[PDB]
């Protein structure tokens, strides 16, 4: 596997490390999404310590309105983060 | 940096390794896109050896119709690849 291929599988690896914790094992609920951002995005995103912030993140990511973040929705989130880091370095 | 953070920056790293070769340094032209897929996606995508295949890939990725693949368009491509690998493992 190339670096890019490793990065692709890392995205799947990490999503499932969090989505697999509780309930639907293929989607992130609020607490799973919260721990993902807090543990895995600490250098890009501000630590989440408030419920209103958890709710707002979920609302923003949850395109289909089912209260959880699926893999497609997680990818859109990765894209918004990756693009912000990209433009940071212009 | 966490694994997920490393994967985010890998996506930016690799795009620029190819986009920086010729012309517009912030976009992938056909030959750059071709070498990216051929060198960096050899385990996920079939090697590209025909011009009609290069053209078709570019056409599919090039959402804004300017003949090149920018970072946003490259991200949509990463998402389609990552999701295919995700569903492969259901
Ligand atoms: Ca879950
Ligand atoms: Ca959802
Ligand atoms: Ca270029
Ligand atoms: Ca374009």
């Amino acid at each position: 596997m190339s670096e890019l291929e490793k990065a692709v599988v890392a995205l799947i690896d990490v999503f499932h490390q969090y989505s697999g914790r509780e309930g639907d094992k293929h989607k992130l609920k609020k607490s799973e999404l919260k721990e993902l951002i807090n543990n895995e995005l600490s250098h890009f995103l501000e630590e989440i310590k408030e419920q209103e912030v958890v709710d707002k993140v979920m609302e923003t990511l949850d395109s289909n309105g089912d209260g959880e973040c699926d893999f497609q929705e997680f990818m859109a989130f990765v894209a918004m983060i990756t693009t912000a880091c990209h433009e940071f370095f212009e």
